[PDB]
Protein backbone atom coordinates (compact mmCIF):
# COMPACT_ATOMS: atom_id res chain seq x y z
CA UNK A 1 0.00 0.00 0.00
CA UNK A 2 2.80 2.49 0.96
CA UNK A 3 5.21 1.27 -1.79
CA UNK A 4 4.31 2.82 -5.22
CA UNK A 5 0.79 4.13 -4.17
CA UNK A 6 0.34 5.95 -7.54
CA UNK A 7 0.81 2.54 -9.34
CA UNK A 8 2.94 4.31 -12.01
CA UNK A 9 5.29 2.34 -14.34
CA UNK A 10 8.72 2.19 -12.67
CA UNK A 11 12.04 2.07 -14.54
CA UNK A 12 15.05 0.23 -13.06
CA UNK A 13 18.80 0.52 -13.75
CA UNK A 14 20.51 -2.50 -12.09
CA UNK A 15 24.33 -2.65 -11.78
CA UNK A 16 26.09 -5.73 -13.24
CA UNK A 17 26.11 -7.26 -9.67
CA UNK A 18 22.33 -6.60 -9.14
CA UNK A 19 21.53 -7.86 -12.70
CA UNK A 20 23.35 -11.27 -12.41
CA UNK A 21 20.47 -12.84 -10.32
CA UNK A 22 17.17 -12.57 -12.26
CA UNK A 23 14.75 -14.05 -9.69
CA UNK A 24 16.30 -11.90 -6.88
CA UNK A 25 15.87 -8.70 -8.97
CA UNK A 26 12.12 -9.45 -9.58
CA UNK A 27 11.74 -9.80 -5.76
CA UNK A 28 13.64 -6.51 -5.35
CA UNK A 29 11.49 -4.54 -7.87
CA UNK A 30 8.35 -5.90 -6.13
CA UNK A 31 9.62 -4.73 -2.65
CA UNK A 32 9.74 -1.29 -4.45
CA UNK A 33 6.06 -1.77 -5.53
CA UNK A 34 6.69 -2.07 -9.30
CA UNK A 35 4.03 -4.87 -9.57
CA UNK A 36 1.28 -2.36 -8.64
CA UNK A 37 1.54 -0.75 -12.13
CA UNK A 38 1.41 -4.22 -13.73
CA UNK A 39 4.32 -3.31 -15.98
CA UNK A 40 7.96 -2.36 -15.22
CA UNK A 41 10.93 -1.39 -17.39
CA UNK A 42 14.44 -2.68 -16.74
CA UNK A 43 17.39 -1.04 -18.47
CA UNK A 44 20.33 -3.52 -18.29
CA UNK A 45 23.99 -2.46 -17.61
CA UNK A 46 25.70 -1.03 -20.78
CA UNK A 47 28.36 -3.84 -20.65
CA UNK A 48 25.56 -6.43 -21.12
CA UNK A 49 24.63 -7.70 -24.61
CA UNK A 50 22.61 -10.95 -25.29
CA UNK A 51 24.17 -11.34 -28.77
CA UNK A 52 27.25 -9.83 -30.46
CA UNK A 53 25.54 -9.09 -33.83
CA UNK A 54 22.05 -9.40 -35.40
CA UNK A 55 23.63 -9.66 -38.87
CA UNK A 56 23.14 -13.41 -39.51
CA UNK A 57 19.31 -13.65 -39.20
CA UNK A 58 18.14 -12.74 -42.74
CA UNK A 59 17.23 -16.40 -43.50
CA UNK A 60 15.48 -16.91 -40.17
CA UNK A 61 11.97 -18.18 -41.02
CA UNK A 62 8.76 -16.53 -39.65
CA UNK A 63 6.44 -19.60 -40.05
CA UNK A 64 3.17 -17.73 -39.69
CA UNK A 65 3.20 -13.96 -40.35
CA UNK A 66 -0.21 -12.46 -39.54
CA UNK A 67 -1.90 -9.63 -41.44
CA UNK A 68 -3.79 -7.63 -38.71
CA UNK A 69 -7.18 -6.42 -39.93
CA UNK A 70 -8.72 -3.98 -37.43
CA UNK A 71 -12.36 -2.99 -37.46
CA UNK A 72 -13.77 -0.35 -35.15
CA UNK A 73 -14.61 3.28 -34.36
CA UNK A 74 -14.46 5.83 -31.45
CA UNK A 75 -11.72 4.02 -29.45
CA UNK A 76 -13.28 0.47 -29.71
CA UNK A 77 -11.70 -2.00 -32.15
CA UNK A 78 -11.52 -5.71 -32.94
CA UNK A 79 -8.43 -7.13 -34.59
CA UNK A 80 -8.76 -10.18 -36.86
CA UNK A 81 -5.77 -12.25 -37.95
CA UNK A 82 -5.07 -13.51 -41.43
CA UNK A 83 -2.24 -16.07 -41.38
CA UNK A 84 0.07 -15.62 -44.39
CA UNK A 85 2.59 -18.16 -45.75
CA UNK A 86 6.08 -18.46 -44.13
CA UNK A 87 8.49 -15.55 -44.81
CA UNK A 88 12.11 -14.78 -43.90
CA UNK A 89 13.39 -11.89 -41.74
CA UNK A 90 14.91 -10.44 -45.00
CA UNK A 91 11.50 -10.38 -46.81
CA UNK A 92 9.70 -9.12 -43.70
CA UNK A 93 12.24 -6.27 -43.30
CA UNK A 94 11.80 -5.22 -47.00
CA UNK A 95 8.00 -5.00 -46.52
CA UNK A 96 8.33 -3.26 -43.07
CA UNK A 97 10.69 -0.57 -44.50
CA UNK A 98 8.82 -0.07 -47.82
CA UNK A 99 6.89 3.15 -48.63
CA UNK A 100 3.55 1.34 -48.09
CA UNK A 101 4.34 0.10 -44.55
CA UNK A 102 7.12 2.35 -43.12
CA UNK A 103 6.67 4.57 -40.01
CA UNK A 104 5.17 8.01 -40.82
CA UNK A 105 7.26 11.12 -40.21
CA UNK A 106 6.55 12.72 -36.79
CA UNK A 107 8.19 14.90 -34.08
CA UNK A 108 7.17 13.66 -30.57
CA UNK A 109 5.65 10.24 -29.54
CA UNK A 110 2.28 11.95 -28.81
CA UNK A 111 2.03 12.68 -32.63
CA UNK A 112 2.91 9.02 -33.59
CA UNK A 113 0.43 7.75 -30.93
CA UNK A 114 -2.24 10.00 -32.54
CA UNK A 115 -1.35 8.63 -36.03
CA UNK A 116 -1.65 5.10 -34.65
CA UNK A 117 -5.21 5.48 -33.20
CA UNK A 118 -6.26 7.52 -36.27
CA UNK A 119 -4.96 4.94 -38.78
CA UNK A 120 -5.07 1.50 -37.17
CA UNK A 121 -8.02 0.38 -39.38
CA UNK A 122 -6.22 1.28 -42.68
CA UNK A 123 -3.40 -0.41 -44.67
CA UNK A 124 -3.37 -3.67 -42.55
CA UNK A 125 0.24 -4.39 -41.45
CA UNK A 126 1.98 -7.81 -41.06
CA UNK A 127 3.15 -9.06 -37.69
CA UNK A 128 5.87 -11.68 -37.58
CA UNK A 129 4.53 -12.95 -34.28
CA UNK A 130 4.92 -16.14 -32.17
CA UNK A 131 8.16 -17.34 -33.78
CA UNK A 132 9.55 -20.25 -31.71
CA UNK A 133 13.12 -19.37 -30.85
CA UNK A 134 15.70 -17.16 -29.21
CA UNK A 135 18.24 -14.59 -30.36
CA UNK A 136 20.35 -15.06 -27.16
CA UNK A 137 23.82 -16.68 -27.49
CA UNK A 138 24.40 -19.93 -25.55
CA UNK A 139 27.02 -18.44 -23.08
CA UNK A 140 24.66 -15.61 -21.81
CA UNK A 141 23.69 -16.66 -18.24
CA UNK A 142 22.16 -13.31 -17.16
CA UNK A 143 18.46 -12.76 -17.90
CA UNK A 144 18.46 -15.48 -20.61
CA UNK A 145 14.77 -15.56 -21.73
CA UNK A 146 15.47 -19.12 -23.04
CA UNK A 147 16.47 -20.33 -19.49
CA UNK A 148 15.26 -17.99 -16.66
CA UNK A 149 15.41 -20.87 -14.06
CA UNK A 150 12.16 -19.73 -12.24
CA UNK A 151 9.60 -22.01 -10.43
CA UNK A 152 7.59 -22.21 -13.72
CA UNK A 153 10.18 -24.84 -14.87
CA UNK A 154 8.21 -27.31 -12.60
CA UNK A 155 5.57 -27.43 -15.43
CA UNK A 156 7.89 -29.19 -17.99
CA UNK A 157 4.81 -24.00 -24.72
CA UNK A 158 4.55 -21.28 -22.01
CA UNK A 159 8.16 -21.73 -20.67
CA UNK A 160 9.76 -21.42 -24.19
CA UNK A 161 10.97 -18.16 -25.85
CA UNK A 162 9.01 -16.49 -28.69
CA UNK A 163 10.26 -13.93 -31.27
CA UNK A 164 8.13 -11.02 -32.54
CA UNK A 165 9.14 -9.20 -35.68
CA UNK A 166 7.23 -5.95 -35.78
CA UNK A 167 6.47 -3.24 -38.29
CA UNK A 168 4.71 0.11 -37.86
CA UNK A 169 1.15 -0.14 -36.56
CA UNK A 170 1.46 -3.84 -35.53
CA UNK A 171 -0.31 -4.29 -32.24
CA UNK A 172 -1.02 -6.46 -29.25
CA UNK A 173 -4.54 -6.24 -27.83
CA UNK A 174 -5.54 -5.93 -24.18
CA UNK A 175 -4.68 -9.09 -22.35
CA UNK A 176 -3.13 -10.70 -19.32
CA UNK A 177 -0.67 -13.57 -19.59
CA UNK A 178 -1.77 -17.16 -19.95
CA UNK A 179 -2.69 -18.45 -16.45
CA UNK A 180 -2.20 -14.75 -15.31
CA UNK A 181 1.60 -15.37 -15.28
CA UNK A 182 4.44 -12.84 -15.47
CA UNK A 183 6.14 -12.07 -18.77
CA UNK A 184 9.55 -10.79 -19.77
CA UNK A 185 9.99 -8.90 -23.09
CA UNK A 186 13.38 -7.93 -24.47
CA UNK A 187 13.61 -5.49 -27.39
CA UNK A 188 16.57 -6.93 -29.40
CA UNK A 189 16.73 -4.21 -32.05
CA UNK A 190 14.90 -1.70 -34.16
CA UNK A 191 12.16 0.80 -33.57
CA UNK A 192 10.37 1.22 -30.19
CA UNK A 193 7.41 -0.69 -28.88
CA UNK A 194 4.82 1.45 -26.96
CA UNK A 195 2.89 -0.07 -24.06
CA UNK A 196 -0.29 0.63 -22.10
CA UNK A 197 -0.94 -0.99 -18.70
CA UNK A 198 -3.91 -1.15 -16.35
CA UNK A 199 -2.83 -1.79 -12.71
CA UNK A 200 -3.84 -5.33 -11.52
CA UNK A 201 -5.98 -3.76 -8.72
CA UNK A 202 -8.07 -2.10 -11.51
CA UNK A 203 -8.06 -5.13 -13.87
CA UNK A 204 -11.67 -6.11 -12.99
CA UNK A 205 -12.84 -2.57 -13.99
CA UNK A 206 -11.28 -3.02 -17.44
CA UNK A 207 -13.04 -6.44 -17.83
CA UNK A 208 -16.31 -4.81 -16.67
CA UNK A 209 -15.86 -2.11 -19.36
CA UNK A 210 -14.89 -4.62 -22.10
CA UNK A 211 -17.98 -6.83 -21.23
CA UNK A 212 -20.28 -3.79 -21.67
CA UNK A 213 -18.76 -2.96 -25.11
CA UNK A 214 -18.58 -6.54 -26.48
CA UNK A 215 -21.68 -8.33 -24.97
CA UNK A 216 -21.89 -10.94 -27.75
CA UNK A 217 -18.22 -11.81 -27.09
CA UNK A 218 -18.86 -11.83 -23.26
CA UNK A 219 -21.68 -14.45 -23.52
CA UNK A 220 -19.69 -16.88 -25.81
CA UNK A 221 -16.56 -16.75 -23.55
CA UNK A 222 -16.13 -15.40 -19.94
CA UNK A 223 -12.44 -14.67 -20.70
CA UNK A 224 -12.88 -13.22 -24.26
CA UNK A 225 -9.93 -10.72 -23.72
CA UNK A 226 -7.65 -13.84 -23.81
CA UNK A 227 -8.53 -14.08 -27.58
CA UNK A 228 -6.25 -10.96 -27.90
CA UNK A 229 -8.57 -9.22 -30.41
CA UNK A 230 -9.84 -6.26 -28.27
CA UNK A 231 -8.26 -2.81 -28.84
CA UNK A 232 -9.46 0.03 -26.53
CA UNK A 233 -7.73 3.46 -27.00
CA UNK A 234 -6.31 5.41 -23.93
CA UNK A 235 -8.99 8.15 -24.56
CA UNK A 236 -11.74 5.50 -24.15
CA UNK A 237 -10.11 4.29 -20.84
CA UNK A 238 -10.04 7.96 -19.62
CA UNK A 239 -13.75 8.44 -20.63
CA UNK A 240 -14.81 5.48 -18.47
CA UNK A 241 -12.39 6.20 -15.58
CA UNK A 242 -10.04 3.22 -16.04
CA UNK A 243 -6.61 4.04 -14.46
CA UNK A 244 -3.72 3.25 -16.85
CA UNK A 245 -0.21 4.29 -17.69
CA UNK A 246 1.90 4.31 -20.86
CA UNK A 247 5.59 3.69 -21.50
CA UNK A 248 7.77 3.39 -24.63
CA UNK A 249 10.27 0.51 -24.77
CA UNK A 250 13.43 1.24 -26.72
CA UNK A 251 15.95 -1.30 -28.11
CA UNK A 252 18.07 -3.03 -25.47
CA UNK A 253 15.44 -2.63 -22.72
CA UNK A 254 13.32 -5.21 -20.89
CA UNK A 255 9.65 -4.94 -19.96
CA UNK A 256 8.24 -7.04 -17.14
CA UNK A 257 4.49 -7.80 -16.92
CA UNK A 258 3.05 -8.87 -13.58
CA UNK A 259 0.20 -11.31 -12.81
CA UNK A 260 -3.21 -9.90 -13.81
CA UNK A 261 -1.59 -6.80 -15.33
CA UNK A 262 -3.59 -5.95 -18.46
CA UNK A 263 -1.38 -4.59 -21.27
CA UNK A 264 -1.71 -3.51 -24.91
CA UNK A 265 0.46 -1.56 -27.37
CA UNK A 266 2.09 -1.13 -30.73
CA UNK A 267 5.37 -1.21 -32.66
CA UNK A 268 6.76 2.06 -34.05
CA UNK A 269 8.40 0.23 -36.95
CA UNK A 270 10.65 -2.67 -37.89
CA UNK A 271 11.93 -4.34 -34.75
CA UNK A 272 12.40 -7.65 -32.98
CA UNK A 273 11.31 -8.66 -29.41
CA UNK A 274 11.91 -11.86 -27.40
CA UNK A 275 9.26 -12.97 -24.90
CA UNK A 276 8.54 -15.77 -22.38
CA UNK A 277 6.47 -16.28 -19.25
CA UNK A 278 7.84 -16.88 -15.75
CA UNK A 279 6.52 -17.25 -12.24
CA UNK A 280 7.38 -16.40 -8.60
CA UNK A 281 5.73 -17.82 -5.42
CA UNK A 282 3.20 -14.89 -5.59
CA UNK A 283 1.91 -16.16 -8.96
CA UNK A 284 0.60 -19.53 -7.51
CA UNK A 285 -2.57 -17.85 -6.08
CA UNK A 286 -3.22 -16.03 -9.42
CA UNK A 287 -2.82 -19.33 -11.33
CA UNK A 288 -5.37 -21.11 -9.04
CA UNK A 289 -7.87 -18.19 -9.39
CA UNK A 290 -7.42 -17.40 -13.16
CA UNK A 291 -10.63 -17.17 -15.33
CA UNK A 292 -9.63 -19.13 -18.47
CA UNK A 293 -10.92 -19.05 -22.06
CA UNK A 294 -13.70 -21.68 -22.32
CA UNK A 295 -14.66 -21.53 -26.06
CA UNK A 296 -11.20 -22.41 -27.55
CA UNK A 297 -9.36 -25.77 -27.31
CA UNK A 298 -5.83 -23.15 -24.73
CA UNK A 299 -2.95 -22.68 -22.21
CA UNK A 300 -4.08 -24.37 -18.98
CA UNK A 301 -1.50 -25.36 -16.33
CA UNK A 302 -2.49 -27.87 -13.60
CA UNK A 303 -1.96 -26.00 -10.31
CA UNK A 304 -1.73 -29.23 -8.17
CA UNK A 305 2.13 -29.48 -8.41
CA UNK A 306 2.57 -25.79 -7.31
CA UNK A 307 0.02 -26.08 -4.42
CA UNK A 308 1.54 -29.43 -3.24
CA UNK A 309 5.09 -27.92 -3.20
CA UNK A 310 4.59 -24.29 -2.00
CA UNK A 311 1.15 -24.39 -0.21
CA UNK A 312 1.10 -27.96 1.39
CA UNK A 313 -1.03 -26.61 4.32
CA UNK A 314 -3.81 -25.48 1.90
CA UNK A 315 -3.51 -28.38 -0.69
CA UNK A 316 -6.29 -30.73 0.66
CA UNK A 317 -8.47 -27.67 1.57
CA UNK A 318 -8.08 -26.33 -2.06
CA UNK A 319 -8.64 -29.82 -3.65
CA UNK A 320 -12.00 -29.94 -1.73
CA UNK A 321 -12.84 -26.40 -2.95
CA UNK A 322 -12.87 -24.64 0.47
CA UNK A 323 -9.97 -22.13 -0.14
CA UNK A 324 -11.85 -18.76 -0.15
CA UNK A 325 -8.46 -16.84 -0.40
CA UNK A 326 -8.79 -13.19 -1.55
CA UNK A 327 -5.70 -11.99 -3.54
CA UNK A 328 -4.06 -8.71 -2.40
CA UNK A 329 -2.62 -7.08 -5.58
CA UNK A 330 -0.49 -4.57 -3.59
CA UNK A 331 1.41 -7.29 -1.64
CA UNK A 332 4.99 -8.09 -2.92
CA UNK A 333 6.24 -11.67 -3.52
CA UNK A 334 7.40 -13.61 -0.33
CA UNK A 335 10.96 -13.73 -1.88
CA UNK A 336 11.13 -9.90 -1.41
CA UNK A 337 11.45 -10.35 2.46
CA UNK A 338 15.29 -9.68 2.37
CA UNK A 339 14.59 -6.22 0.78
CA UNK A 340 12.08 -5.36 3.63
C1 LIG B 1 1.49 -18.43 -26.01
N1 LIG B 1 1.65 -17.29 -26.91
C2 LIG B 1 1.84 -16.04 -26.17
C3 LIG B 1 1.00 -14.89 -26.69
C4 LIG B 1 1.30 -13.57 -26.02
C5 LIG B 1 1.22 -13.24 -24.66
N2 LIG B 1 1.56 -11.99 -24.43
N3 LIG B 1 1.88 -11.49 -25.65
C6 LIG B 1 2.38 -10.18 -25.77
N4 LIG B 1 2.57 -9.55 -24.61
C7 LIG B 1 3.27 -8.42 -24.63
C8 LIG B 1 3.80 -7.86 -25.77
C9 LIG B 1 3.55 -8.50 -26.98
C10 LIG B 1 4.01 -7.91 -28.23
O1 LIG B 1 4.78 -6.96 -28.30
N5 LIG B 1 3.61 -8.55 -29.34
C11 LIG B 1 2.87 -9.68 -29.31
N6 LIG B 1 2.46 -10.28 -28.22
C12 LIG B 1 2.80 -9.68 -27.03
C13 LIG B 1 1.73 -12.42 -26.62
C14 LIG B 1 0.49 -17.23 -27.80
ZN1 LIG C 1 1.49 -10.16 -23.02
ZN1 LIG D 1 -12.63 -18.10 -25.40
Amino acid sequence: ETLNPSARIMTFYPTMEEFRNFSRYIAYIESQGAHRAGLAKVVPPKEWKPRASYDDIDDLVIPAPIQQLVTGQSGLFTQYNIQKKAMTVREFRKIANSDKYCTPRYSEFEELERKYWKNLTFNPPIYGADVNGTLYEKHVDEWNIGRLRTILDLVEGVNTPYLYFGMWKTSFAWHTEDMDLYSINYLHFGEPKSWYSVPPEHGKRLERLAKGFFPGSAQSCEAFLRHKMTLISPLMLKKYGIPFDKVTQEAGEFMITFPYGYHAGFNHGFNCAESTNFATRRWIEYGKQAVLCSCRKMVKISMDVFVRKFQPERYKLWKAGKDNTVIDHTLPTPEAAEFL
